[PDB]
């Protein structure tokens, strides 16, 4: 009962972004696997654009941000939205990232695949490792799931990109529905789009029925 979980507000995002640049971006494989090794602005701005939905949360320890989750609702039009954004942004850092993410959205296409009108998709989960024992990640994921039930959303999805994230969602009972290996993902030229360092090998999308 030592940790405060609250919804991020449109007003208070600078600190959220400050946290993410500290405890999410650096280790993130899509970000590390593209060679301008610093997140572009369109990237950060797409993360923050989810806030107005009231679907982003932080965990506060003594009023400092200790963990954050970024999530937003999506529908059957996401594959088109993603394909369009990927065309818009080729071929810069964010374009490469979208290229892969669009391929995933296109392949998973969860609204149509599970006959559901909308999914709550988790875009980013970041945790300050200096607080082991606090179950920060689980609490926030449990929080987006509940927020999703309030909203009447019937699904949550998450494209797991590390081991931590996969184990976390596996133990909250998500089901694995797609696996895309970075080495298997080439561009129109046949060139590998995302090349993250060891030990990252694949994007694994998980879903939870609410």
């Amino acid at each position: 009962d030592d940790i405060v979980v609250r919804q991020v507000d449109v007003g208070e995002t600078e600190q959220l972004m400050t946290f993410l640049l500290a405890h999410y971006y650096p280790e993130e494989p899509l970000t590390a696997g593209t060679h301008p090794p610093e997140p572009e602005a369109a990237d950060k701005e797409f993360l923050l654009s989810n806030v107005p939905f009231g679907t982003c949360f932080v965990a506060l320890h003594e009023g400092r941000i200790v963990a954050a989750v970024v999530a937003g609702p999506k529908d059957s039009h996401e594959p088109e939205h993603m394909a369009e954004e990927a065309r818009k942004y080729a071929g810069g850092k964010w374009g490469s990232i979208l290229h892969l993410l669009s391929a995933v959205e296109t392949a998973t296409d969860v609204c149509r695949r599970f006959s559901v009108p909308s999914c709550l998709h988790v875009h980013a989960l970041g945790v300050d490792p200096q607080l082991r024992g606090r179950n920060l990640g689980g609490r926030l994921m449990e929080t987006v799931a509940q927020r999703g039930r309030d909203l009447g959303h019937q699904l949550v999805s998450v494209d797991c990109t590390s081991v931590y994230s996969a184990r976390l969602v596996q133990r909250l009972g998500y089901q694995l529905i797609n696996t895309l290996r970075y080495v298997d993902h080439l561009d129109a030229s046949g060139q590998q789009v995302i090349r993250p360092p060891p030990p990252h090998e694949s994007v694994q999308t998980f879903v939870l029925h609410l």
